[PDB]
């Protein structure tokens, strides 16, 4: 009934903005979960970049790549919204810095460059998700094309549950051994695009790693986080939203508020 109560409130919340909210939350120190449309498909937007980064470290751990090798692109036409890759265009970035820019700033070139050069592309990226027990996630397009968020389109979508289970294996589990899991945890912890979403849902002295996504159509935006509360086991929160009209603005507060309700339902 604490989950029925939470469900009611998400439902109210989705009516208010005329859209669709997908939630899954896990409490790892109790097992308590909460879900709403947890297995319905949502567009990923940028949010798969949290997973690309982990793919990248997996490759370092297998010694297929070095975290410090330079990745040079001085002749490349840089994707729109490449804030980080643009200031390093003349000199290159370390593969680890490139990976992290794609995470923390949602840099589209860093993303494209990484999937074209190391990862096998969209389907390369799909393959790695398949390799951690995740059968929901799918990536079909490159960093810009994947943000169309067309209602009823299965391309570049996952379910909230799959995102959460995945982030949990990666951030908290054992796909990445010690040092490199710790790196990736640091990368999430240092994400810069998420202040008005899951971070805003929680006391500011709790520790939060997250990856946001913002399609910029269908008011489509999301966030997934690991959260370390004080004196308490980590939580996993996964929030997806779409809206009815193409020209609908995404809503940070809806995300922040659905995370507040989620976090309460698992406590
Ligand atoms: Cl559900
Ligand atoms: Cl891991």
């Amino acid at each position: 009934n604490k989950s029925d109560a939470a469900a009611k409130q998400i439902k109210k919340l989705e009516e208010d903005f005329d859209g669709r909210i997908g939630v899954f939350a896990i409490d790892t120190g109790s097992g308590n979960t909460f879900g709403y449309r947890s297995d319905e498909r949502f567009p990923l937007c940028s949010s798969f970049k949290g997973f690309l980064a982990a793919a990248v470290l997996e490759r370092v751990q297998q010694k297929k790549l070095d975290i410090n090798q330079k990745v040079k692109y001085e002749s490349r036409d840089l994707e729109y919204h490449s804030p980080i890759t643009t200031k390093y265009k003349g000199s290159g970035m370390t593969l680890g810095d490139m990976a992290s820019a794609a995470l923390q700033y949602s840099d589209n070139g860093a993303t494209n460059i990484i999937m074209e050069r190391f990862l096998g592309g969209p389907e390369g990226m799909t393959k790695f998700m398949r390799s951690i027990g995740d059968n929901e996630f799918r990536l079909d397009r490159w960093a810009l094309e994947l943000n169309t968020a067309i209602p009823g389109d299965k391309r570049d979508t996952s379910t909230p549950k799959a995102v959460a289970n995945s982030l949990n294996k990666l951030a908290l589990g054992n796909v990445l051994n010690a040092k490199v899991k710790a790196i990736y945890q640091n990368w999430l912890k240092g994400n810069t695009t998420g202040d008005a979403r899951i971070r805003a849902s929680v006391p500011a002295d709790w520790v939060v790693g997250d990856k946001t996504g913002s399609c910029g159509a269908y008011g489509t935006a999301n966030d997934y986080a690991v959260i370390w509360p004080k004196n308490r086991a980590p939580l996993i929160v996964s929030i997806y939203t779409t809206r009815k009209s193409k020209d609908d603005k995404h809503s940070d507060k809806t995300i922040a508020e659905a995370s507040r309700i989620a976090i309460q339902a698992i406590d």
